[PDB]
């Protein structure tokens, strides 16, 4: 699809089988969601996204469906004021900014 | 142009007569640069560049040249860890996200 930027680009996606809102954030290197359960194993990680260092849980191999497309991705769970889809997933999606 | 997201989408732009690096950030409502002296007058504004709430200088009608395109825009000057082109500018350029 083609997402306009008149509004915040917040879409409903299905992440690890659950429906969530998230913003497509080209300023974000990684994908980070607020506390929720994801399937499988995780490892703790320190990241700098995006207001101080934070400890997050990193889950690899997470199925995400976004606007009809399915990817398998690394997702961080921790303190974030918004759920954020970042460039790691956007690259997997083939997403570009076009003008 | 078509900007891919394998790396941070940082571009060199011309803003108020100066060349600056900035990141194309679909997660940012507004366009904010670090301390710079822009042309014209400004008014104080609070914004949630978190950061917590930060006081910024708001400049209106600032010319911006980005990849050969010229726009006249509102720019915030204040604390920000990077110079950010946000959606206000992107919409003026006709930017979309596409996958
Ligand atoms: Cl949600
Ligand atoms: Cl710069
Ligand atoms: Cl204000």
């Amino acid at each position: 699809p083609q997402i306009t930027l008149w509004q915040r680009p917040i879409i409903t996606i299905k992440i690890g089988g659950q429906l969530k809102e998230a913003i497509l954030n080209t300023g974000a290197d990684d994908t980070i969601f607020e506390e929720m359960n994801l399937p499988g194993r995780w490892k703790p990680k320190i990241v700098g996204g995006v207001g101080g260092l934070v400890k997050v849980r990193e889950y690899e191999q997470i199925p995400i469906e976004i606007c009809g497309r399915k990817v398998i991705s690394t997702v961080l769970i921790g303190p974030t004021p918004f759920n954020i889809i970042g460039r790691n997933v956007m690259t997997q999606l083939g997403c570009t900014l076009n003008f």
